[PDB]
C-alpha cells in the first residue's frame, strides 16, 4: 500500500522522561512504533498492530464492551486500534487524552488519507448529482458513520427542496404573496419533511449497525472538579440571559440606525436601501463573534459527559442565531410597519412605509449575503500534519437557518426556495473536497443520529404555524385584534393535530431494512426456540380413567 | 392446605368427543387432572403440576420465553401453570382459548380463593388508613402486579388530594371564588401529581421485576379474518365522530330543557333547581347506556392485538367521560350566562342570571350523585364459580372524572376537593373486600403501567389551563374578547414551560429501588469485564530502540 501499513500517527512536542512513559504505555498494549523527526519542534511516533495474535484479542474485547451495553474493513480496525489508545486503562489500554492531564506534550492523533481512494470518488462523482445507496457505503467504510449521517441528511434535504422551489415559482406567476394555498402547504412540507427524516434515522442505523450508541456516554478530559455539585452550575447556566437580553438590545439600536438613516436619505432610486445591503451583507462577520462568547460561556459551564456538552453548545447557537438572523425581520413587520405613525416622527432627527418595505427587507436578507459571498513518505506526512481539524457542526447551522426561512418568512416573498436551491446546487460537492483536500482525515466516530439539530427543526415548524398565520391575516388584500389572536389559535391547534395525524401514519411503513432485521431477529428467536423444546387425586390414576 | 393443592380448575358445558380431546391436551403437557360434577349442566376439571420434574421444566421454559423478548411465590407458580393451558401449541402448550374456536364448550378457568390470607389481611388493614410499602407486596404475591398497580396507584391518589382540600378549605374561608393564587397552585398541583407518578411506576417495575413486559403483545381470540387490512378498520373507525355528535346534541337538548323548566316555575325558594337536581343524580345511570354502544363499536372494529383493543376503549370511554360530564357546566358558563339577554327570551314558552348560578351548577354536579349514592369443598368450589368476573377499568374512570373536575371547573368553588376527599375516605377498603368476597380470584396477570389512563389525565390538564383561566378572567371581580384571547395564549404557553421544567426536575433524583438495579449491574458488568483480560518498520527491532 502507498501508506506503510501506518494505523495512526502521534505527535509529540517538546523531557527524556515523559516519552519513556509514552512508549512503554503504548507498548504495554500491543503495539508496533517507530519513531521519526516531526516539523521542527516534535517527534512522530508511527504506530501499527504488533501481530495477527494482538488485534484479534483488540477486536473481541471492543466487541465485548460493545455487547455489554447493548450495540452488539478499514473504518473497524481503525476504530479498535483508536480506542487502545484513548479509553482507560482499566477497561482497555493506555488512557492516552490528547492534552489536558499527564499527557500535555501530545500533540494531536490521526491517521493518514488515502488519495486513490479519494482521487476515484472526487472523479466518479464529478458529474452525478445525487448519491447511490452504494455511494453512501464509501463515505461510511472511509470516515465512519458520524461522516455519512451528515451527507446522507444533507442530500435528503436537497431532495425534498426540488417542492417549494417548484410549488413557489407557480404561486408567484399566478397567486402572489401572503396566500393561504402557499402557507398551508408550506406548512405541512416542514412536517413531512423532519417526519421522513425521523424514520430514514432508523432505517440507515439498522443498515449500519450502529443501533444504540447513544446511550454509551463518554467523559470529557476537560473536567474538572471527581463530583462538581449540580446547584453550582444552575447558576454558571444563568448567564446566558443577560447575555441574550444585551445582544438583542445591541441589534436593536443597529436596525433602527438603518431605519433612520433610510428616511434622512429618502428626504434629502435604488440607492435608498444602501444602510439596509450593508447590514445585511455583515451579518455572518458580527455572528461569528457572539458565538466565541457562546464558547466561552459554554466552557465555563463545566459539563463531565461530551453528550451535554453538544447540546449545551447546540442550545447556545440556535439563540444566537435567531437574534441575528430572525430579528432584523421580526422587527419590520410587527413594531414597524403597522406602527408606522407613531415612529417615524421619532426617527426623523434634524426634521424634514408600505407593506412592500416587508417585502424587500426579506429579499434583502435572503440574496445579498450569497451574492456577496460568490523521503516522499516524510515529507507529506508532515504536510498533512499541518492542515486544519473538520466539524459538521458549521454546515448543519447554515441548513438550520435556510430552514428557519422557509418555516417563518416565505409567505411574503415566494422566490425565497429557488434562492436557496440555486445556492445550494452551485456549491454542491464542495464539502466534500474540503474534507479531503485542506483536512486531516477523522478517526472513524460511530454515530446514531445527525445531533440535537433535529430538535431545532422541530421548534422552526411550531413557531411558523403562528409566524406565518399572523401575516397572511395582517397583510393580505384595521387590524382587528380579536381575528388576530383567533387566527393564531385555531393555526396553533390545527398545527398541532396534523403534525400527530402524520407522525402515527409514518409509522405503519416500514423501511426495508428495519423490516430484514426484524426478520432475522425473529428468525434466530424462533431457531433458539425449538431447540430447548391427598386421597383426592388417588382417585383416577391415568388419563383415560378420568374420560370414562 | 386448605385448598387440595388445586392450582386451577376448568368448567366444561354440556358431546363425549370434545372431552377426551381435551383431556389429552391437557395430559400431553405434564398436567395431573381430576373430573367431578359441576353445578348442573357442566363438569369440574381440577389441575395440578403432575411431578417435580416437569413444574421445573414449565418454570425453565417460562423463562426462556422471557429471557427472548428482553424481560429477564405463589404468584409466579400459578403464572407459569396458568402459560401452559393457554399459549399456543408451537411455543408452549395445549393452546386452550376460553370460548372462541374449537373450545366452544369450556366455560372458564379460575384459580382457587385462600380465605386465610384474605381474613388475616382485611382485619390487620381495617384501621390502618396507609398502606406500607410491605403491604403492598402482599397484594403482588396473591393477584399479581396488575392489582397491586392499582392499589398503589389509589393510595398515592388519595394521600396527594390531601394538599388540594386543605388549600380550598383555607381559600374559601380567606379568598372566596375565581382566584389568582388558587388557580396558579391548582394547575401547578396537577402538573407535580402526574409527574410524581410516572417516575414512581419505574420504581414499582424495577422492584416487582416486570420491567419491559409491556412490548410483550399479546393476540386477540377474537379476532375474524389471518389478515384483516388496514383500510377496512379506518373506515370502520369513522361511525365514532357521528356517535359523538349525536351523543351531545342529545344532551344539550335535556339540557336547554331543564334551563326551560327552571324559569318556568321561577315565574310562577331551594325547589326552584329540583329540575337539575333529577338531571345531575340521574347521569351514572344514562353514561351506563353510551358506554355499551361504544362497547359494540369497538368490538366491530375487529382488532388483533390485546393492547390496542385497550387503548381504543380507553379513548371511547373518554370522550362519553367528557360528554356527559363537563358539557352541562360547559353548556352553562360560556353559553348561557354571558348570553342570558339573547336565549332567556327564546327559552321562556308561553311568556310569563348572575354568576352565581355557575357556582349552584358545580355544587349540584359535584355533590348530588354522592348524597344519593349513599363435602365441604366441592360445596365452596360450586359457590365460587358462581361469583362475577372483576377488573380494574371500571374504578379508574371514576378518578379520572374527579381528576377532570379538579383540573378544570375547581376556581369556581374551592370545596370541590374537600367533598372529594370525604367521599374516597369514607369507601377506603371496599375494593378490596369486593376482590376477596364476591368476585373470583383472578390469573396473576403482569403490568408495567396502569395503562393508557395515564395518558388521559395530561390531556385534562392542558385543557384545564385554557378553561380555568378563562374563567378568572370572565368572572372575578365588558368581557373585551381581545384580553380573554391574550389571557388564554399567555396562560397555555406558560403551563407548557413549567411542565418541561418540572419534568426534567424530577429525572434527576433516582428512587431507591432504581439505584440498586443500576448498582447490581454495574457490577455484574465490571465483574464480567475483568475476566476477559517493510523495510520501514525494520530499523528499531523493540521497545529500547525507539526510545534511545
Ligand atoms: C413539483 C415536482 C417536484 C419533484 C421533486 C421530488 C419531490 O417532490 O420530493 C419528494 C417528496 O416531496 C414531497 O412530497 C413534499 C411533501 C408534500 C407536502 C405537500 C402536500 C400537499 C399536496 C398539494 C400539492 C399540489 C398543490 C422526495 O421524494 P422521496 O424519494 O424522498 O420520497
Ligand atoms: O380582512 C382581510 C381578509 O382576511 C382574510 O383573508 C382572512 C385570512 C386569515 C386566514 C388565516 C391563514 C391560514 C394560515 C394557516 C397556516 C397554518 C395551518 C397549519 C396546517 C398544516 C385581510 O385583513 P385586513 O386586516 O387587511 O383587513
Ligand atoms: C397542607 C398540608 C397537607 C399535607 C398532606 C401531604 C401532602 O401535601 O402530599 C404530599 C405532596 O403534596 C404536594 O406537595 C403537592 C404538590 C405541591 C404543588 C404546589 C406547590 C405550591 C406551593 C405553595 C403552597 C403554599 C401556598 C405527598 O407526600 P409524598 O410522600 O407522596 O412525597
Ligand atoms: O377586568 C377585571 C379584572 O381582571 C383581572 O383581574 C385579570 C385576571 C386575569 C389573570 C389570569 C389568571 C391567571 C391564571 C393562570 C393559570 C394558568 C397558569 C399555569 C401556570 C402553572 C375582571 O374582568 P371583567 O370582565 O369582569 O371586567
Amino acid at each position: 500500500q502507498e501508506n506503510h501499513h501506518v494505523d495512526y500517527v502521534i505527535r509529540f512536542n517538546y523531557a527524556i522522561k515523559k516519552f519513556e512513559v509514552l512508549l512503554l504505555e503504548l507498548s504495554e498494549v500491543g503495539l508496533q512504533t517507530e519513531v521519526r523527526q516531526g516539523d521542527e519542534n516534535s517527534l512522530f511516533v508511527f504506530v501499527r498492530a504488533a501481530s495477527k495474535k494482538k488485534l484479534k484479542r483488540a477486536v473481541y474485547q471492543s466487541r465485548v464492551r460493545d455487547w455489554l451495553y447493548g450495540v452488539r474493513s478499514e473504518a473497524e480496525r481503525l476504530l479498535v486500534i483508536y480506542h487502545l489508545i484513548t479509553v482507560p486503562k482499566a477497561e482497555g489500554g493506555a488512557g492516552i487524552t490528547p492534552r489536558h492531564g499527564e499527557w500535555k506534550n501530545v500533540d494531536a492523533i490521526f491517521p493518514l488519507h488515502d488519495e486513490e481512494t479519494n482521487r476515484q470518488c472526487m472523479r466518479e462523482w464529478s458529474k452525478k448529482t445525487f448519491l447511490s445507496t452504494e455511494d453512501l457505503d464509501r463515505i461510511r467504510n472511509t470516515f465512519g458513520e458520524h461522516v455519512g449521517f451528515y451527507f446522507a441528511f444533507l442530500q435528503s434535504y436537497f431532495r425534498f427542496l426540488m417542492f417549494p422551489a417548484a410549488f413557489g415559482f407557480s404561486c408567484w406567476l399566478l397567486l402572489g404573496s401572503f396566500s393561504i394555498i402557499y402557507t398551508v402547504v408550506n406548512c405541512l412540507w416542514c412536517i413531512v419533511f423532519i417526519e421522513y427524516w425521523k424514520r430514514q434515522e432508523e432505517d440507515l442505523s439498522c443498515r449500519w449497525q450502529t443501533k444504540g450508541v447513544s446511550a454509551v456516554h463518554e467523559k470529557r478530559a476537560e473536567f474538572k472538579p471527581g463530583v462538581f455539585p449540580a446547584t453550582k452550575r444552575m447558576y454558571r447556566q444563568l448567564l446566558q440571559v443577560p447575555f441574550a437580553l444585551l445582544a438583542a438590545v445591541a441589534l436593536g439600536a443597529i436596525i433602527a440606525t438603518c431605519f433612520a438613516i433610510e428616511i434622512f436619505i429618502s428626504e434629502v432610486g435604488y440607492l435608498v436601501f444602501i444602510p439596509t445591503i450593508l447590514v445585511s451583507a455583515l451579518i455572518p462577520t458580527m455572528s461569528a463573534v457572539l458565538l466565541t462568547v457562546a464558547t466561552k460561556l459554554n466552557d465555563y459551564e463545566n459539563y463531565e459527559t461530551q453528550d451535554a456538552y453538544k447540546v449545551a453548545l447546540t442550545q447556545k447557537i440556535f439563540v444566537v442565531n435567531f437574534i441575528t438572523s430572525y430579528l432584523p425581520i421580526i422587527l419590520t413587520a410587527f413594531v414597524y410597519v403597522p406602527f408606522a405613525s407613531r415612529i417615524v416622527p421619532y426617527l426623523d432627527v434634524f426634521h424634514l412605509i408600505n407593506p412592500d418595505r416587508l417585502r424587500k427587507q426579506v429579499i434583502y436578507f435572503t440574496v445579498t449575503a450569497q451574492i456577496v459571498g460568490f523521503a516522499r513518505f516524510l515529507t507529506r506526512v508532515r504536510n498533512e500534519a499541518e492542515l486544519e481539524d473538520y466539524d459538521v457542526t458549521d454546515d448543519l447551522r447554515e441548513m438550520c437557518i435556510q430552514f428557519g426561512y422557509l418555516a417563518l418568512f416565505s409567505p411574503v416573498w415566494p422566490l425565497v426556495p429557488v434562492s436557496f436551491l440555486i445556492n445550494n446546487w452551485v456549491e454542491l460537492r464542495s464539502d466534500f473536497f474540503k474534507i479531503c483536500v485542506e483536512c486531516k482525515r477523522p478517526w472513524p466516530q460511530r454515530a446514531d443520529t445527525i445531533g440535537p439539530w433535529l430538535d431545532s427543526l422541530g421548534f422552526l415548524s411550531w413557531v411558523g404555524s403562528i409566524t406565518s398565520s399572523a401575516l397572511v391575516y395582517m397583510f393580505s388584500n384595521t387590524i382587528r385584534c380579536w381575528a388576530l389572536l383567533l387566527t393564531i389559535f385555531f393555526s396553533e391547534h390545527l398545527y398541532l393535530i396534523v403534525r400527530y395525524a402524520v407522525r402515527s401514519a409514518l409509522a405503519k411503513l416500514e423501511p426495508p431494512n428495519t423490516r430484514r432485521e426484524r426478520i432475522e431477529r425473529f428468525m434466530m428467536r424462533k431457531r433458539y426456540l425449538d431447540t430447548v423444546l391427598e386421597r383426592f387425586w388417588m382417585r383416577q390414576r391415568g388419563w383415560k380413567e378420568s374420560a370414562e
